[PDB]
């Protein structure tokens, strides 16, 4: 257990399943982070619903 | 404008600044996705909190 | 046998029973935290140091 | 936080937990911002590391 | 870090050692006053100069 650390190595410290951190994480019980931005992608359907005319 | 753009496709398609299309994705106006898994980690001294004695 | 480990690891380890363990927590020979409600972890630690040498 | 202001590669790999080669991998993305000292000598700035986590 | 700073706060700014910091100086990488028989101070404008963006 470094400071940060995987989901894998926090479920074998904890004796859980990674689903369970993922679950712990889900619901506030764990603190998580993510690394670096992610690559995000608009839907060009929800930007062509977004423009009502008039 | 593909299927999936990038929020600087969207901000100048629609002609409003990438920081309003963050908003409208926030506000669940316009529908977004990140592409493949985050790199996570989980904080360390949160799971030690999570261990209470008994 | 993981650094947090369950009532039943840790019944199978010693090659005692669940009530056995259970009975160590609640007289505080074997240290146990609660993770869940629904979940508790023995303290391989302890564990260790609850053998000692015939 | 307890790193130092200038962190190693092999400490912010350490802090982390992630590979070293990881660290270098984010420098050159931009991701981390990182200095040279010397011939060889580089450090990241414990600043960026702060920004580079994005809580979930 | 005041703007004339130890060695010893010097190397821990840079995260190197106090041997480097000194070499540094030695070699003209860092400047350096003298304020008496023992006590040396480096120009901490030297040191923002010495952290060259990648």
């Amino acid at each position: 257990m470094p400071p940060r650390a995987s989901i894998q190595q926090t479920a074998d410290y904890l004796g859980v399943s990674t689903k369970t951190v993922r679950n712990y994480i889900a619901a506030g019980k764990l603190k998580a982070v993510r690394l670096g931005p992610r690559l995000i992608r608009v839907e060009r359907d929800s930007v062509e619903a977004l423009m009502r005319p008039i």
